């Protein structure tokens, strides 16, 4: 109930957790998912404690799968750490390419409409209960709107990588976080 030395490493490796914090990580894990694979149902769980479950379910589908990098329907230790540091403590860049990954449904390296559309329905659904939205961005459809009309560069039909990244560093609270680079 310690990890193996190999995996230690392996995992030092590919996340921004030092061996102490993996350490706690695995322990909690499991003491948390004694099977040492959480499913779609349980995570579902961890959203609802911060936004009803019904509500969030669709978006905690979504998440789940862009975690499960296998896709065979659960998340193990190490799909689990590995999301998480890219996502709480990754560069922006990588950030951005993993919510790619997961707003582009078929995985043919293109967001289109209908998949933009999907996400941003599942994140307001989530959120509808307890935050107030803008005006202009306040559907989903008022939002994905806005989005592909600052963000499809040839207006293709899609958002490859490319126009999708450059697209959110608009996002208002990207435009907050660098004013806070350290290259002063
Ligand atoms: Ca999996
Ligand atoms: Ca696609
Ligand atoms: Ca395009």
């Amino acid at each position: 109930s310690k990890l193996r030395p190999e995996m230690l490493q392996d995992l030092r490796e590919n996340t921004e957790f030092s061996e102490l914090e993996l350490q706690e990580w695995y322990k909690g894990f499991l003491k948390d998912c004694p099977t040492g694979i959480l499913n779609v149902d349980e995570f579902k769980k961890i959203y609802a404690n911060f936004f009803p479950y019904g509500d969030a379910s669709k978006f905690a589908e979504h998440v789940f799968r862009t975690f499960d990098t296998n896709s065979d329907g659960t998340i193990d230790f190490r799909e689990f750490i590995i999301a998480l540091s890219v996502t709480s403590r990754g560069r922006l860049e990588q950030k951005l390419m993993w919510a790619f990954s997961m707003y582009d449904l078929d995985g043919n390296g293109y967001i289109s409409r209908e998949e933009m559309l999907e996400i941003v329905q599942a994140i307001y659904k989530m959120v509808s209960s307890v935050m107030k939205m803008p005006e202009d961005e306040s559907t989903p459809e008022k939002r994905t709107e806005k989005i592909f009309r600052q963000m499809d560069t040839n207006n293709d039909g899609k958002l490859s990588l490319e126009e999708f990244i450059r697209g959110a560093k608009s996002d208002p609270s990207i435009v907050r976080l660098l004013q806070c680079d350290p290259s002063s």
